[PDB]
């Protein structure tokens, strides 16, 4: 029990990084058709996000004893 | 002093948060005009990520002496 896995960082990484991930795909699927092809739009945006959310949800609920 | 503030965070609830906002009123003024009208989805999702940030980035770096 290292850290008290509040619910004031849970919440930006799974409302954060689901609603990206959708918004995401939309936003690239409706209007990335303009920019590019739209892989490089949704995708850049998954990515980060992703490694974002990782690093925060380990720092604020590490998986310690969630695989022990 | 009371948490290190960290960047394991702040580039969530700065990265999401800005990312959020413009994948979001791209993603609805573009797939949102379907929807109903273009403001409930963006407007939803921008208020969400909104208080969610911010109570984050307070929770991890409050504005404690940043107003002393």
């Amino acid at each position: 029990k290292s850290q008290p896995l509040p619910l004031m960082r849970q919440v930006q990484i799974a409302a954060g990084g689901l609603i990206l991930i959708g918004v995401v795909l939309g936003y690239t699927v409706n209007s990335g058709f303009f920019l590019l092809s739209g892989f490089v739009g949704a995708g850049l945006l998954f990515a980060g996000i992703s490694g974002f959310s990782g690093m925060a949800r380990l720092l604020d609920k590490m998986p310690w004893n969630q695989r022990a």
